[PDB]
DNA sequence: GGTTACGCT
């Protein structure tokens, strides 16, 4: 069952639809910052005053960092782009040192958890709630 | 495994 990002908590597995706001690749992992334009008390409060010029929104507690390791990394690093919509399934949540929610995709060759992330065509009806909520913060 | 909300690789 899918959760809105507002509904996810730490130390569970969850699935959701989101829009990709920011990507960062490194030689250790691939990082996504995603939002569905719902607020979560454990998300970082992105500041409109000091955040990178490049981050245009959403501001406040509206986005979550996803760390993609291993195959998830190799698959998505030159595939998932800022602006894409994605569907993430059975991913892990945790809490970073500072106490903020974060989503993790660990390498899972034995396919124990059946995790996955895929692009969702911008015209899928599943994205309509995201698009309407987005209008409120732009 | 990797740190912090920027970097723009």
């Amino acid at each position: 069952s899918f959760s809105l990002l507002s509904q996810i908590t730490p130390h569970q597995r969850c699935s959701f639809y989101a829009q990709v706001i920011k990507t960062w690749y490194s030689d250790k992992n691939f990082t996504l910052y995603v939002t569905d334009y719902t607020e979560n008390e454990l998300f970082f409060p992105m500041s409109p005053y000091t955040s990178s010029s490049r981050w245009r929104g959403p501001f406040g507690r509206f986005s979550i960092r996803c760390i993609l390791w291993d195959e998830h990394d190799f698959y998505c690093r030159n595939y998932i782009k800022e602006g894409d919509y994605v569907v993430m399934k059975n991913v892990r949540t945790k809490i970073d040192h500072l106490g903020y929610l974060e989503c993790i995709l660990h390498g899972d060759s034995a396919k124990r958890y059946n995790m996955s992330i895929e692009k969702v065509d911008s015209e899928e009806p599943e994205l309509n709630e995201i698009k309407s909520r987005k209008r409120l913060y732009v």
